[PDB]
C-alpha cells in the first residue's frame, strides 16, 4: 500500500505538478489523493484536474478566523486520511494546533539552502552575497524551520539574474521533492 | 608568461599539494614560484620541497611585532614578485596594511559554502544544523570576507562525522582551488 499525499499549494503549482508526476511511476511508494488551496484562481488546480487529481479550496475570507480556516481543513484532511502531507508554495502559515496531528508527516519546499536565506527573495539574496552556488531543500515543518530532509544545489553563472537563478533552482526543485518523498515515504558540483 | 603564485601554509599543505600538482599540467596559466610558512613544523614544507619549489619560514616570534613580521613577509615576497598569492590552510591574519600592496590579489579557500560557517569548526556545525550538502568556497581576501571566486557542494551522508565529512569536502577543495586559480590567472548535486 502506498502513502496517501495530499498536496498544499496557493499558486501555479510547479513543485505539486513535479510531485503528481513522479508519483504516477510503477512502484512510487506514495499517491497523491488531493491538492488543496487557499486561492480558487491558483494556477495548479486546474493542472491537478486535469490528472485526475481530486482538489478542495478553502478561503480564509470564507470563516470567522484562522482557527475556523484550520478546523474546515484538518476535517476535510481527516476524511481523506492523508499519511504525508506536501506543502508547494503554500502561502499561509500552519499553527502548532493544526500540525500536532501530522507531527513529523509534514514536508514542505523551500528555494534556499537552509539555514540560508529563510524568507523570500532567495535568489537575489544568493546572488547580492555574491555565492557560486544555490539550491533548495526539503524540511519537516514543526510544532520556523524542521529537521532537514534533503537538499540540491545547482551553479550561479556568471551574468545570472534573480530570474535566470530561479528558472535553474527550480529545475532543481522538480527532481528533489520527489525524491524526499520517496526517501520518507519507502558525487560534487563545481562552479567558478 | 605564466602567473607567479606564492602558497602560505602553516600545516600539512594538502590543499598546497593540490595547488603544485595541477600547475604542473602542460598550458595551466600559473606557476608555483614559492610556498611560506609562518611555521618551521609545518608539513608541507616537506612537499614543496620535494617537488622542486623554493620554500621560507617567517616565525612571528622572530621579531618584535607582527608588523615588523609582516615588513620581513612582504620584502621577501617583493624579491619573488608573485602575481598571485594562495592562502592554504595559514593560520594567521592579514592586516589591511599587508593586503594593499595584493589587492584583489590574495585568494583563500575556506571549507564551508560562504557566507555559512565562516570561522572553525565548519564541519561539525553543518551537520549540527543538519545539512545535506556541505562544501568549500574560494574567495578573494581584502582590505572577513571578500568576494567568493568558486564554491564547491558535496552530499552530507547518514552516519557522517565532522571527521567523514571533512575527508569529502577535502576532496572538493583539492579540485576546487585549481579551477579557481585557472579562472582568476587566465549540472546539480542532490542529496536525500
Ligand atoms: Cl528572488
Ligand atoms: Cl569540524
Amino acid at each position: 500500500k502506498r502513502n496517501r499525499v495530499v498536496i498544499f499549494i496557493s499558486g501555479g503549482g510547479s513543485n505539486m505538478e513535479a510531485l503528481i508526476r513522479a508519483a504516477q511511476a510503477p512502484g512510487f511508494p506514495a499517491e497523491i489523493v488531493a491538492v488543496f488551496s487557499d486561492k480558487a484562481e491558483a494556477g495548479g488546480l486546474a493542472k491537478a484536474e486535469a490528472a485526475g487529481i481530486a482538489t478542495q479550496v478553502f478561503k480564509r475570507k470564507d470563516f470567522a478566523s484562522k482557527e475556523a480556516h484550520e478546523d474546515a481543513i484538518l476535517a476535510a484532511l481527516d476524511v481523506l486520511k492523508p499519511d504525508i502531507i506536501c506543502l508547494a508554495g503554500y502561502m499561509r502559515l500552519l499553527s502548532g494546533r493544526f500540525i500536532a496531528p501530522y507531527e513529523g508527516r509534514i514536508l514542505n519546499i523551500h528555494p534556499s539552502l537552509l539555514p540560508l536565506f529563510p524568507g523570500l527573495h532567495t535568489h537575489q539574496r544568493a546572488l547580492d552575497a555574491g555565492m557560486k552556488l544555490a539550491g533548495c531543500t526539503v524540511h519537516l515543518v514543526t510544532e520556523d524551520e524542521g529537521p532537514i530532509l534533503a537538499q540540491a544545489a545547482v551553479p550561479v553563472l556568471d551574468g545570472d539574474t534573480a530570474e535566470t537563478l530561479a528558472a535553474r533552482v527550480l529545475k532543481a526543485e522538480h527532481r528533489l521533492y520527489p525524491l524526499a518523498l520517496q526517501k520518507f515515504a519507502a558525487g560534487m558540483v563545481l562552479s567558478a
